[PDB]
């Protein structure tokens, strides 16, 4: 019920495409002027009223721009790829690199001298007022202590936004904010002046009605702007695109979507505004083929629309999701690096009566990502059983040419998974990814899913040194190493050293969502999301249906192999003392006096000789699955401020090679400084029997417990997918990994010279994208040390 | 116990001597103080916020031993003096800055010098206030009704809340040492994953904070006395204040060892509770209960003379004179005489049902006698097993005219607070907040005067179908020439009562969420169940008990208004509707052709001949009976933001007077612009079949159910107490009225010459008192409108 034939790509794409990337990224002042100068005007008024009333004011003054040929409109920034700033989480980080932006490694943007002095008046303001600052009062002085001695780091809240969210853009499509609004004045008429929560939830409630108002008022200053724009146009067919444009922008996102080329702008600017409300990412478009689908269909149907028109409108819409951007903290952006916005957009799966819900979209999301060729959106495929042949095929196809995408997900783990959690069964089936690999109920979560990262080694560490780091006191004591008498208490050891560690990041996270819900809540946002509007409050406060906090756990592969290094070397075979292993690895194996050098080299290699998980060895694949549920199985009994649960995640952004740099030798063979493992997968050349035994032992682990989703990265030779039956051994690899309980994988397809030779000349490979970890990213805009990581993966 | 009067000290009439030497003046130091601790603690909690500020003014604010005091604790360098609290509101302060030495009720001096530093000071609270936060949070029609004077909030609107009587015994039996004691208990409880950690932590740190801050105050005491000791010449004296410098060193901190102990512990908490917050109605409640152990012991070890312990008693009676509080203009109307409804009650019965007199029963009545001045409002708790003796010594005191105590009835009262929730044991163990109004003490945050609500605004909109001014401030309940019966006036006077209730509760909640969000208190809830065990302030639900307690005025006008129009409009017809509306209009032609004015006197003459509420009459009190339920009844159906319910109160402090000056002529005779009643008792003048027939009518009246309580005035000539007859028939009064189950009863006891020669020669009758209603104040220092009101009373 489908054409899975490719559709041809516009001329106008590559000159859209070119246009973003002419310059450099450009930090911009005017919306921190624009909030600073509405809250100084709003003192007195109750939080969730000026943070609507600064929507407001950004929305109206914002500087707007119609870039050349865009079909689909909705800029943040006056510079491509540019961003803002958001004072109203932290700002000092900001001002501390005004020197060193421009030509630091990871990330870098271009700020002129004039903005710096803006943002200097007007950061002022914020001392004070942030949430960081809020949050940090919130803290334990044991949970600043963990973080100091890099235990986890909780920087992602705690420097912006919150996001990682699938917002209700079908809702937006269907009723338009005017409906909203409506929805909005129907409950206000349930709320009575005596009801003693009328004062807050009426407030919540306008709130909404200024901010919906807020986002039309928006659209329709670009309706303003390409009328003018299209009495200055030469070019007659460019001419027409604007005042189809304009008159577009005067309809959505207010009413109700009436063909497709609204439907794609309405969904662009919900897309586009929450990202101006907040400085959250991960804001997942979710199932955009499935809701995008009736304005399509009915449109096509009526004659008035193209095959081809309608592709150029999606691959218009990829285009604008790589135009935003997001400036973090030089620490930060090495854990973020690439500019992504990790904005998850998932094709396929099952409709709520659980049948195949390929439709045309489907594969035209897929062409997009082909014909686009950027590394925005994270483009994502649900897969189950009665999943379409011709889809899969699809992605195989776009996976092969080595852009990354799309990421593969299983609906029969993550379903259950997510009903486990206490979605219905309807829910769980229409679910979609948040960010890298995140399952969520699309609409109705606040799931704080990229909450923490998590270092796995660090407390393994600690079991060594007996709580001990840089000579100071660090974590608890859980005993001298040396005097311990069996593998299991080594074992308990450093379950402890892991329990301690993981209550205080909690602390962390349970301190930041403090700062959230009273200084930061989001009317807008929130009214798109159920129950706010019914419960009257954000999604910040416990409006949401659903509530999480997911942190990621980093290094599995390193402590597996670790504590079957220990348990088999030191406690079973006793060819190595506890004391000469903790020499070894506080020298770093002698790599960086020569009877002890060899002596430790000596050591070293009798452990890079034992085997290693990711070999579908069931004795040390047993100790991935068992130090997994020391991280999953504590973490799912916490609970947070929002009424909610907490569930483990285990995926690793970019930030397993900062990780890594704070971690010192580990057991494993991993040297001090390298970078940790990459997701639930094996370590880098750990894995030498193939991609099936790969899978087999990654499968092991318990996943569903992790329900805030694993990640599994894998990289094939570009040979493994050659001719359809290449193609169909790549869905036969998936498929057996998936009926093993597999929840996720993704793949780089790319010979190891190309990566080197992009290394060595940067200048010819400008548009060359490569998988990081639940995204891709161009290149040659990753710093040497990154590269260097996605370099030494495993090729199968 | 024994009940012969205890002789008074040369010392005391020195002390008060010294309390009125000079005007009450206002002070700018806490101001100061709280402005450079908030500007320094931006970013951190609130609650951890004003902990610190507390302590920032108690380590800080100028302290003073006044000469010859024996309990030390001074809020103000000069006596009487108040410090200003600009967290609440300042704008009215400084709108008042040229007029305030010289204004009509309660004049303050102010030098030039405190009026820039006040401006100073009072800048940066703009915008952060709890009545600008308020504000926002209240409805237009809230605002609407406001600005019309159907009611006020402006008490806990303009300043603190208060109304509270704490555990004094607690810190009196394990000491401030042992409260901090308690919560680190607690602290114990919480680990750092639990959801709530950040919030009870930080509450709880906060309590430590404000503990060692009031720990530190007393011990700045110690060190004074220690070194006036060192330069005092007068022997006596010098060991008076090495005397005062132990004892300084010992409590709060530590349980108190000695009857003085006991008294400056106490005093030193109902000092530094009014430091942390401007809330008044701070209640010391059963003081000859708590007070009494120590008292006993250090008499039976021979320490302590009666004499010795009269003495003190004395002294804290005239500090609690001491303190003072600056209210605006309008609002200094209502709470006339400088009082800060401190009260203090003595009787009653154990918790094990039998009667409670013990020696400071009798010593409490005596300090009120030897010291002379309006504060403490002295109260005795009656019920059918009182002390006959202690009962005539309270009755001698009444007789003195100094409109003291004020008699409660047990009987009613505590099956009232059992009905709201309290259990048997609790209720049994309540005294008196404020002016009337029943509390189980340590356990509740009651509101206890959240609003004054005038019952006859309404009913002058069911005239004028809710037009006030040619514009609307009501709904429409019809043309009140069309109603065809006196039930359908009645139901649109419930209906208009109905309507501006519900906007009462709108703004009292307003105000509620302006004082969780902005001004927790850690000091006052940490000597208040639940709050530590809870984690979180009293101001947001830590108490057990929660209330909201607004006070309907006019109840006597009301009840014999309806009776007017049901006798002379329906059944005898003598009026037409349209008629009495004109004549309420035109005031009775009291203020046109002469033809109409002597008809409108002739109406006024008719209604003057009806027969009244409080002579017993059937038909005119079940009126009063059913008047009053339009306000209790709805009133009982209201929740708070604490988890509470509201309960009516029906008490007038001295707001009968600005009220009464807001309301038009009513069909009850009264006159436009003057007083309504004053609480649930008769129409000055109206009563006049005698005090038993009044107390008979009074009990008619559902007091149970307007359980934060009722208060009935009377007046008595001096010759109707005279002899030991004169003090049983007074005594018998109150049983009759009590056993009819009325709540309460006060009297002045003066002949009219003496309040005339007090306004025509004041400077003779500094030291004269007067029961104004739920406390005394000095008559002089009352307006001459508010002396007419008190002059015009019935006297039986």
């Amino acid at each position: 019920n489908y054409d899975s034939t490719p559709i041809a790509k516009s001329d106008r794409i590559k000159r859209l495409v070119d246009h973003l990337y002419a310059k450099m990224p450009e930090i911009e002042a005017a919306r921190a002027e624009l909030i600073t100068e509405s809250f100084k005007a709003t003192e007195g008024q109750p939080v969730v009223m000026r943070k609507a009333r600064a929507f407001e004011h950004i929305l109206k003054n914002l500087p707007i721009i119609i870039r050349p040929e865009e079909l689909i409109v909705g800029s943040t920034t006056i510079a491509p790829r540019g961003c803002q700033t958001y004072p109203e989480f932290s700002y000092e980080w900001l001002e501390a690199e005004f020197e060193t932006v421009e030509t630091r490694s990871a990330d870098p943007f271009y700020i002129s001298e004039e903005t710096k002095k803006r943002l200097l008046a007007a950061d002022a303001y914020w001392k004070g007022k942030t949430t960081s600052e809020l949050a940090t009062s919130y803290m334990a002085p044991e949970t600043l202590r963990a973080m100091k001695h890099n235990f986890f780091t909780p920087g992602n809240y705690f420097y912006n936004g919150v996001g990682h969210v699938t917002v209700q853009y079908e809702t937006v499509l269907a009723i338009g904010l005017n409906g909203v609004k409506e929805k909005v004045r129907k409950e206000m008429e349930n709320c009575h002046f005596g009801d003693a929560d009328y004062s807050t939830k009426m407030c919540f409630l306008e709130s909404i009605l200024i901010s919906c108002d807020a986002v039309i008022t928006y659209a329709n200053r670009y309706a303003k702007m390409a009328e003018e724009m299209a009495e200055k146009e030469t070019d007659a067919a460019r001419r027409q695109e604007l005042l189809t444009i304009a008159r577009v922008c005067k309809n959505v996102p207010e009413f109700p979507a009436e063909s497709f080329q609204e439907a794609c702008q309405s969904f662009w600017f919900i897309q586009q505004v929450l990202q101006i409300e907040s400085s959250g990412h991960s804001i997942s478009p979710g199932r955009f083929d499935q809701y995008m689908y009736p304005y399509y269909e009915k449109d096509l149907k009526e004659g008035s629309l193209t095959r081809e028109y309608a592709q150029e409108l999606i691959d218009c819409i990829w285009v604008k999701l790589n135009d935003l951007n997001k400036c973090r903290d030089a620490a930060s952006a090495e854990g973020f690096a690439g500019y992504s916005l990790f904005q998850n957009l998932i094709v396929g799966g099952q409709t709520v009566q659980g049948r195949d819900a390929t439709n045309d979209l489907s594969f035209m999301c897929i062409t997009a990502s082909e014909h686009v060729f950027l590394p925005m959106p994270s483009l994502s495929i649900r897969v189950w059983h009665g999943s379409s042949k011709a889809l899969l095929m699809r992605a195989a196809e776009l996976t092969r040419t080595g852009i990354g995408l799309p990421a593969y997900y299983n609906d029969e783990v993550i379903i259950p998974a997510l009903v486990h959690r206490g979605a219905t069964m309807d829910e769980a089936r229409n679910y979609n990814i948040i960010g890298c690999v995140e399952p969520q109920v699309p609409g109705k979560t606040d799931g704080w899913h990229d909450a923490a990262f998590f270092n796995m080694c660090r407390p393994l560490e600690m079991v060594f040194s007996n709580g001990y780091d840089n000579g100071e006191i660090a974590s608890i004591q859980t005993g001298n190493v040396e005097s311990f008498q069996s593998f299991d208490e080594f074992m308990e050891a450093y379950r402890k050293q892991m329990l301690y560690n993981i209550e205080l990041m909690v602390n962390a996270d349970n301190a930041i969502d403090y700062a959230h819900a009273k200084l930061a809540p989001l009317p807008f946002e929130s009214c798109l999301v159920d129950d706010c509007i019914k419960r009257g409050m954000s999604a910040q406060e416990g409006g949401a249906i659903y509530n999480f906090t997911g942190p990621q756990g980093f290094g599995i592969a390193n402590v597996a192999d670790s504590l079957y290094t220990i348990k088999k070397l030191v406690f079973e075979e006793k060819r190595i003392t506890m004391g000469e292993l903790k020499k070894a690895l506080e020298m770093n194996y002698g790599k960086g006096p020569e009877d002890v050098r060899k002596r430790y080299e000596e050591i070293h290699e009798m452990i890079l000789e034992l085997p290693k998980y990711g070999n579908d060895i069931d004795e040390v694949d047993e100790l991935a699955r068992e130090a997994a549920y020391f991280y999953t199985r504590p973490l799912e009994t916490f609970k947070n401020p929002r009424g909610g649960m907490y569930q483990a995640g285990l995926y690793p952004v970019s930030a397993n090679v900062p990780l890594g740099a704070q971690t010192g030798a580990t057991p494993d063979g991993r040297l001090a400084h390298t970078p940790v493992a990459d997701g639930v997968g094996p370590t880098s050349g750990f894995d030498i029997s193939g991609p099936t035994a790969s899978c087999n032992s990654v499968a092991k682990l318990d996943h569903a417990i992790a329900s805030n989703g694993t990640l599994f990265n894998m990289k094939m030779h570009p040979t493994a997918m050659a001719g359809e039956k290449g193609l169909e051994s790549f869905i036969s690899l998936i498929r057996g990994y998936f009926d093993q309980q597999g929840m996720h994988m993704q793949f780089n397809v790319v010979d190891r010279a190309t990566l080197l030779d992009a290394q060595a000349h940067p200048e010819k490979y400008s548009g060359l994208i490569v998988r990081v970890a639940g995204y891709s990213a161009l290149f040659t805009t990753l710093s040497k040390s990154l590269q260097d990581d996605i370099i030494k993966r495993t090729e199968q």
